[PDB]
């Protein structure tokens, strides 16, 4: 349910992350009080800095070129990211730090397409690795 799909395709990562409500903020519904109300700003504040949770190696010398934010109000949050990496032979790896921001969240479905391979794994907290 928690969905994260993965393309690199030259120097083009494209990074898509679609997620109910409840895996990112804790609930569906429309922010209740100011506590809830911060929970959102915080949630959408992370979700327009993909280098917090998914580290792209340095050595790669990857550039955000796109951030694209979708909430509809069951609730879901859709970030899409574009990176042009130089050195996209040096991606070996991205470890994610979502479960970190985002720990109601379970699991995450990953796909991954490094050209044409194409590859899929389950994502827990304690298993947040992705070999690209």
């Amino acid at each position: 349910q928690v969905e994260l799909n993965i393309a690199q395709d030259g120097h083009d990562l494209l990074l898509e992350i679609t997620a109910p409500g409840a895996d990112v903020v804790g609930f569906e519904h429309a922010p209740q009080d100011d506590a809830q109300k911060q929970a959102l700003e915080k949630a959408l504040e992370t979700l327009h800095h993909p280098e917090k949770l998914f580290a792209l190696s340095d050595k790669a010398q990857c550039e955000k070129r796109e951030v694209l934010i979708k909430h509809t109000l069951g609730g879901s949050f859709t970030a899409q990211y574009q990176f042009h990496c130089e050195a996209v032979d040096q991606l070996k790896q991205i470890d994610t730090q979502w479960f970190q921001y985002f720990p109601s969240t379970e699991k995450i479905q990953a796909n991954v397409l490094t050209e044409k391979q194409q590859s899929a794994l389950q994502l827990n907290a304690k298993q947040t690795l992705i070999k690209l």
